[PDB]
């Protein structure tokens, strides 16, 4: 297909899309992103993590599988609700301590891990809501660990700049950027092309993905039919840092086909 990079898939946003080892077993996908840890900030010491209902259980055994078949998993913080922010720095240590320690390689007796002794392999700053404060300090933080792996990750709205992730963007340690097509924000369509252009010529260090539907039962404006993205694919794959796709979501891609039509 014209998809010649990865193939990221958005787990977590409905319990009947099964779990993440059917995902992963499922043959189309390099990486999953877990959606949602979805508050924290607001409140000293709130932390939840929201996969609509999803056996936490399960995850961390199907985090080792998946991570045994060469999958990559990232943790996506923020998402679409109304529960997060980082109104301090303080916060964004709070945040960094809670992800290290809770998911991330870190360890510490007591602290509760929803996915016990399996690491995710990064985190996904989908900034999408809330204020842009300090987030630049938490990606700081976060890719401390990797000087002493840690991916960070952003996904932004499609039009550049995304003032939520600019700034963090702007640190210069964001392995991916998965820019949506789709969601509030959407650029129209005849855009599409340049602006995901300007964002990959903008990070020429990161690889850069272009965020897709899977159905337009999602988003109606925004979906393209795999024939339409994979015509505005041979234009964005000339990209030297072109880095593949991103499909939400499972559950979607499981209903459409959309990756396997790709």
């Amino acid at each position: 297909s014209q998809n010649t990079g990865d193939t990221v898939i958005i787990w977590g946003r409905n319990k009947d899309e099964g779990s993440l080892r059917e995902a992963c077993d499922a043959g189309r996908y390099t990486t999953v992103i877990i959606s949602f840890l979805s508050a924290f900030g607001y409140i000293p010491g709130t932390y939840k993590l929201d996969i609509s209902g999803h056996q936490v259980s399960a995850v961390g055994p199907d985090i080792k599988y998946c991570q045994s078949k060469g999958k990559l998993i990232l943790l996506a913080i923020g998402g679409q609700g109304g529960e997060y922010s980082l109104p301090s720095s303080q916060a964004a240590v709070d945040l960094h301590d809670h992800l290290w320690y809770s998911y991330l390689g870190g360890r510490r007796n007591g602290v509760y891990r929803p996915f016990g002794d399996a690491n995710v392999n990064g985190i996904d700053f989908f900034i999408d809501q809330g204020a842009r404060e300090h987030y630049n300090e938490l990606a700081k933080m976060l890719y401390d660990h990797n000087k002493d792996g840690v991916m960070v990750t952003a996904t932004t709205r499609c039009g550049y700049p995304d003032h939520r992730l600019d700034e963090a963007l702007a640190t210069g340690l964001f392995h991916r950027i998965h820019v949506k097509m789709f969601s509030d924000g959407r650029c129209p369509a005849w855009s599409r092309r340049q602006s995901f252009e300007k964002w990959a010529k903008t990070y020429p260090q990161s690889r850069v993905l272009i965020g897709v539907v899977a159905s337009p039962d999602v988003d109606k404006d925004a979906y393209m039919p795999p024939e339409a993205l994979n015509n505005l694919l041979q234009f964005i794959n000339k990209q030297p840092n072109f880095g593949g796709v991103m499909v939400w979501d499972r559950f979607y891609d499981k209903k459409t086909g959309f990756t396997a039509h790709l």
